[PDB]
């Protein structure tokens, strides 16, 4: 009836879902600074292992949402998409969601990307962009701008989130993964209709795909079946297929496309410096393992779009690959990064 | 190794068991006033749902009392006795552990009580102490010096767990209870080798009485069937009894001994001063609930205290619920209470 720290706490480690609008409650509490860090990583802690629901998930990243700096109206296009994932899967790659990004962009789709640096591993795509020339730190006008002038954009989570410092420091201290992990990809501030979203946590897949629905996206949540937070090209990956309010769970087996199966080690990363020559080689047409995952992952982002005015499974995929190879090999992919620098630069 | 958070934290929302010696770690972070709040919070929380071991417990328990303030040595008897629960079980009742300790006392069994002010409840067995005029801010030498003038003593827990703050605060801060409800009759910093612990929960009872079982401990971990955190009069009560290092579990029935069934309202209690005067009935003499649940309690105290020297637990009761009904109607309950109000203004001068 009246709610708070006790009451949430309590129905959380009693192992019971919360009812409907405490999520929100403890939400707002957390972004508007009135929450101690003790209550704040309590919550995060025991609605992780009571395991949450879609519907709680929903009112956290729509708090969080409800806090965060917009675009300005009518600047994102109605079919724009994001790539992205939310990290932690523990495997030091290379930056697949956002090279990606940049390949689905030079293929033509508008692309509003939400990112932040590392948290665990050595590069984030943030860290990656910025080691590239492109500027991380724009606020909304300039990302509007970005978008409008270069097909892509780049949302910096603390830039556009700055409310969510106070989990977020919590989350740092703790170190321990909890649904707050989920939240970054849940709540691009463009919000996109589209994307392709990795999640590193299989148990928790079904619940962002879920959130998804709710919203009337058409994304992909993947998880590959080796743990990666990208579709990956080891082995299968897991995809939950959002489109139209519902959910369509499948394997996925890139196989049967013709790709190789790689080695986790053939995609290792390094630093900023080292991943960002790793874009820069894959831009430059270098064939390889790591391309292959680029192009998978970009054709995931393009079958998205495909879905919001609307190719069947089969068919979105074939030209989903076609284009993603084609934005590579035609040098687009590497123009348009030439053309987001000089963008940046030219502020 | 190396221990971390993000280790020890990640094994305990994997619902992992933790390695020896991660609890202990995370204990010492803790009371060194090196674990950020919110570290503190996530592991109390993740080791709760996780639903803690006897040997995590007993880790932090350990660490615990190595911080802790130790009473003098050689001044604590050794057959004394602990009476006390973790409280928290909601029910509003008058002070029940510490009307027991008083008549436990006053039958001859030494006693070191450990406590604290309320945490949920109107009035805590320290707010009751402290308006009968019993002075609850003495620290070990004073403890030591009371047990053997008076036969009882009081060690107020904050008093003597100074390091346990920073754990204390986020206690209150999150409200719900945790492992750390465990850790105030498990640190009693006299360390006596028997006791009547409560438990407000069932769930973690055993955990409780695993700890005093590697302890060697004589004890009697006790939850009412009706909730309390107390042997109780209003129903059945469960038992673990702790004896030769193990832990067997109990159904207890007070109707055995010619109890009758009370109802729960009749030993509702209030502020300070109102618990403070059903007190002094008690130990006046009146007959009634509250005076049979304050017996029922004395009796499995003093049955925990000859478990530290092998009697049959039915003759143990018999004799326990004679004793206890004896200290309180030869006068010597009430002369205890006297004695230690007595001893107490004698500090001053
Ligand atoms: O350090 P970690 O916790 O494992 O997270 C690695 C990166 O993954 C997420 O973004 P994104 O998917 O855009 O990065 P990517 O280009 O490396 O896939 C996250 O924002 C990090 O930048
Ligand atoms: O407010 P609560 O969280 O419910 O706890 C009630 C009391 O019970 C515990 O002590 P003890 O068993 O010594 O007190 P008692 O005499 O009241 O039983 C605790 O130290 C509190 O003083
Ligand atoms: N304010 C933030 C918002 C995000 F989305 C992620 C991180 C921070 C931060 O303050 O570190
Ligand atoms: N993982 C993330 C993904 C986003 F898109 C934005 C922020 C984060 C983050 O975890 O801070
Ligand atoms: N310091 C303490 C020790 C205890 F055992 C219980 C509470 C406190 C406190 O600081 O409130
Ligand atoms: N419940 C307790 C029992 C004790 F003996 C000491 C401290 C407490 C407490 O919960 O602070
Ligand atoms: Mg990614
Ligand atoms: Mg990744
Ligand atoms: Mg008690
Ligand atoms: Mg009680």
């Amino acid at each position: 009836s009246v709610p708070s720290w006790p009451q949430i706490l309590g129905r959380l480690t009693d192992n019971r879902d919360l009812a409907r609008g405490q999520a929100a409650w403890a939400m707002d509490q957390i972004m508007t600074g009135n929450a101690r860090p003790a209550q704040i990583a309590a919550f995060a802690v025991a609605m992780t292992m009571k395991a949450p629901t879609a519907d709680e998930v929903g009112e956290l990243a729509g708090v969080m949402l409800s806090h965060a700096h917009p675009l300005p109206a009518d600047t994102v296009p109605d079919d724009a998409v994001d790539v992205v994932g939310t990290g932690g899967d523990g495997v030091n790659t290379v930056n697949l969601s956002t090279m990606a990004a940049i390949v689905v962009a030079a293929a033509g789709v508008p692309v509003v990307k939400h990112g932040n640096r590392a948290a665990s591993s050595l590069s984030g795509g943030a860290d990656t962009l910025e080691a590239l020339g492109v500027r991380i730190d724009l606020g909304p006008d300039l990302v509007a701008r970005s978008l409008a002038e270069v097909g892509i954009g780049f949302c910096f989570a603390p830039r556009f989130h700055p409310s969510y410092r106070h989990a977020a420091a919590v989350r740092r201290e703790i170190g321990v993964p909890t649904v707050f992990n989920l939240l970054g990809p849940l709540t691009n501030p463009a919000r996109p209709r589209a994307g392709l979203i990795g999640c590193a946590f299989a148990d928790l897949a079904e619940v962002m795909a879920g959130v998804f629905a709710a919203r009337r996206s058409s994304v992909l949540v993947v998880h590959g079946d080796d743990g990666l937070d990208e579709l990956t090209t080891t082995t299968t990956s897991t995809i939950w297929r959002v489109a139209a309010g519902s959910v369509d769970k499948l394997t996925f087996d890139p196989a049967g496309f013709g790709f190789a199966r790689a080695q986790l080690d053939q995609l290792a990363g390094g630093d900023a410096q080292a991943n960002a020559a790793a874009v820069r080689a894959v831009l430059g047409g270098a064939r390889g393992p790591v391309r292959d995952a680029v192009v998978l992952n970009a054709a995931g982002a393009i079958v998205a779009h495909a879905g919001l005015s609307s190719a069947e499974w089969l068919p979105a995929w074939e030209e989903g690959l076609r284009r993603a190879s084609a934005a590579i090999d035609t040098g687009a992919a590497e123009q348009l990064l030439a053309r987001w620098v000089r963008f940046g630069r030219q502020i």
